[PDB]
């Protein structure tokens, strides 16, 4: 088997679209492998551009078509280039930029934390032929920077295993099994954005809700609580756009359907000291 | 007719977007078939992968498109390979994904299944060359996995089908059918979201209804009643956008239009008792 | 003239905007046409893909580009197929899917009907060589349906007609007509949404104006008035998405309109009565 | 100079979003302009369809870019076609569609007129090469047609100006002048819907703030006023996705900033004349 | 190392989109650098256009491909041109457009100002091969203009400098620096349209809360400041979609909270008055 020593690097991270469950990272892929030597033009290295490696591989030359699992979407390179260094070694260098996707919980809404993982995987060759050796993700770029709300904190650890594919089985017998690569950049929601602007209001509405509890007409405590509804129904339509259609409850649509609970409490409580 | 051993494996699915009735799936597609045996370079199989094979179709070599029905524009395949086995079968390894669309009723919008199907056809070719022989779907990475508010239950079904086509009838008199491929994916609607967000609130506005029933001041039960249909009016607005455009009625927006009943029918009981 | 014998096959009509002015219209396209008969290998038909035609056009084949008029953008056609019969028959078999666009008028809202066009006509060829001979519409699929809120009544009527474009006429003298081809789907709205959820809300509203005709107390009654202004202004705002940028008015914005002009009549009443 | 006769077919104008500053123009371009002449097959003209132009173009043909200006993102050419006439002219036919851009001012928003511009320059050719002899705009089929909010009154005017690029006089010294095309579509919005839909209620609005100087309960006054700034703020919001982002202000939000001052100057009466 | 004498002429710049963190610039790059000398066609320049360049390139002909570094997405390039000129001169003509990014702060809002950079670098080659000699950006086409609400006053600045990247130090030992172009177009927003609109009217709502202050009913200054806090939950709906998902608070967002501070002060000294 050929072994390969990748290594990626993680230019920008933006676009964290969590209403559909997706991320975009921008950056570079280097893929160097050896292989066989080669008599190239002088003692220089041989580069080859974008639109130009596809007459080498018609020639007879061999370049892995390093896929991405985890991305959604044709991941749309951008120009690509080839090294051939005359003793042997090939270098695969690529800007790639896709659409990836994480499971990525969100238990809690505001104190979040998740990781971003670009599982690459070979297309087409197995264990046998392409093993991958090492990865070292050198992503200096966004290291310790402040991305959106997204704090990138701590180096991108990496992963080496092998996964092995069943759908492949029936066709091939013993050998389907992939040398997977699977990084993971530890990423931290910042909260500060919703706890200024999303909270804190909502717990003016409850402070308003002890207020119609401390209200002294009946008939204006239920004309004011049912204005109570109407302001707790102005949320969760600026709001639902920022949370994911998502089975259980967060932490905000909890405050939500507590204000609800809150404010229906009131009201039948009135109701049954009034009967 | 030479048979055709597919199976597809099944990545992802995800993006359900019920509003315009579609669905995406990400996978594997493997199409295995027999072939008249050629030299191949070695014992070893011969790879060739994308944009290489387009040489040897030019050489004369076949491969069927097998094309997806139930597809929405272009499916955007990846990276595609082809096997070569020397003794004379053939696999056609390629990475499918599209938008796929089901009937897929919404009779109860919560308590919600459907099926989701991937119906394969071979475009170019009919029963009388191309018959496809079994198909299993090895899809063990969401046979039993929680996605978005989709839960995939029990094995994907499948089905093999002889389907006549009869606008080719007027320029092929007698071989117009077609071996087509029918998968189905059992989806069930998760539905705590929607118990948990809109439905009890609803209920609550009712039980304002009943509050303002309660109520002991005719022109400010006629205030309160206003201030209700403001409160539904704050409805199917964030709601409307989560249900399809659908001709009969679904429970969500059955419950909407009872509300919106149950406060004429007071303000017609109080209006009707005033005179 | 090369007569030409269309027939087109309507798989599914989906996605009418109405905001903008578009419906796609998903099916397929056959083209059989006679031509130069020529030796094909065996007795048997011979048939090339997507992606292999080309060389079959390079090499000096005739094949017309049989464009869409009423089409935005690019009509993304995904596989299609040409045969060759050897005693000279041609059919092109080809999968579109575009956007298309009608003039289609909104002068009853919910109580309308259209007719989705596809206008086909030859880019290149004009009528000295090119003549449609006929068009059967075999939309069996969609003949008897019920999509989304558009019922499809009736089949599909279809014309030939020559259409002379003068934009040519100063480059082409006296050969600038083209054979066009019309067909017409008639299509209505489904009215139970629009009935169900919107219309009679807004009765309820005028009923609710009623209710502030018959209030006895006249600050109360202008406060009445007000909300119910406020009432109002939570309409066409959920409701302004679903009917176009329209010049004149429908029925629902008449309505919109009518309980404004009622709501203001009663204002105007009181006022002027207090005065 | 090789002069270039081109004549522009505007086929639909539409989607006019004046949001973010675009509109789309589909239509056809015609370039006849002469050259060296040749020997084509028979009598007949050679008539060239889309993607095989390449090969003429390898072989040596020359066929001008022609380019578009004011158009964002690239202008999709769907079919596209070359004459060849033996004795000398070329005709390039061919069907565009892009978004196109004007300045655009909205100083009268509903009262509103503009220019459609569709400014055309050949990218590779300077005036030494290629001059446009004549343009004659045969817009037969938009020019007396309702359309959208945007009436085309008039005939539509065209230009041809010599337009000097500076950016490359470092890299051509003297020749650096483009023979620029630009046509004028007069166009005025439809004030229709506005007048019937947004400028007459906001009237009500208003009146109903002389309804609330004419009411007898200052506390009341002050509940009905704040209601009035519930019901301006209603506005602005299905009216800010109308116009779009502008520094100076519309009549629109004159009218809305003429409602916040006039219920501001009720309530700053009403508590000075209380003080 | 062969100097490359670019030189960037900008058309026009739209479509910023601060939500997400991008904006678009179009227009036209120049790159004019020596190479050996060629026996050209005539004393004539030669001209390629494009999709005939890739011709050259597989000739042997050397062209950079000048990528972007801060681009989302790929800039998709429209018609591009090849001067030749016979002395050795070679010039590389593209029209270049796509979504460029800028960190971007947004500390005050609506008195805002930022620079807008295109990172220009060569993909492919290091300092070793390609350096940048010189820049100069003539903007004459936007350099004093009214765009949108970001009037562009002064120059563009420009910067040459050496980056060297990390990434391929691992492959590339001693050649891995990178000759980097950054240009700057200091751009400010235009505060009049958020002045007029958005903070006048706040003020006016805190004026408001200085009426409900000077209210005289307990009950009544209860329910017309819970009308308050529906009036301030009206905002932040229209607005929250101008301002990006950013951590720390804006002026506007700043006003916003500050006026449900005042409302909330409002509401806890009278409760605690009447306790």
């Amino acid at each position: 088997p050929v072994d390969v020593s990748v290594s990626i690097f993680i230019n920008k991270i933006y676009g964290v679209n969590t209403l559909e469950q997706t991320y975009k990272v921008d950056g570079y892929i280097v893929a160097q492998w050896t292989g066989k030597p080669r008599k190239t033009p002088g003692d220089k290295p041989l580069i080859v551009e974008n639109t130009q490696i596809e007459r080498w591989i018609n020639n007879g030359l061999w370049v892995p078509a390093l896929e991405f699992i985890n991305v959604v979407g044709s991941p749309d390179t951008g120009n690509k280039r080839l090294m051939l260094f005359p003793d042997g070694r090939v270098i695969y260098n690529a800007r790639f930029l896709g659409s990836f996707s994480n499971d990525m919980d969100f238990r809690l809404f505001p104190f979040d934390r998740q990781q971003f993982v670009l599982e690459l995987e070979p297309f087409s060759y197995n264990n046998q032929q392409l093993r991958f050796s090492d990865i070292q993700v050198y992503t200096e770029n966004i290291d310790n920077e402040e991305i959106d709300e997204w704090w990138i904190r701590g180096k991108a650890s990496t992963h080496i295993s092998d996964i092995r594919y069943d759908h492949l089985s029936s066709v091939q017998p013993n050998q389907n099994e992939f040398s997977r690569i699977t990084v993971r950049i530890d990423a931290v929601r910042n909260p500060s954005y919703y706890l200024w602007s999303f909270i804190l209001p909502l717990g003016l509405i409850i402070a308003a809700s002890w207020s119609v509890f401390w209200l002294e007409s009946f008939s204006e405590r239920l004309q004011t609580s049912f204005t109570l509804m109407l302001t707790v129904v102005a949320y969760a339509f600026y709001t639902s756009n920022i949370l994911p259609r998502l089975p259980y409850t967060t932490v905000i649509d909890q405050m939500i359907i507590a204000g609800y609970g809150s404010i229906f409490a009131a009201i039948l409580l009135i109701i049954f000291a009034h009967h």
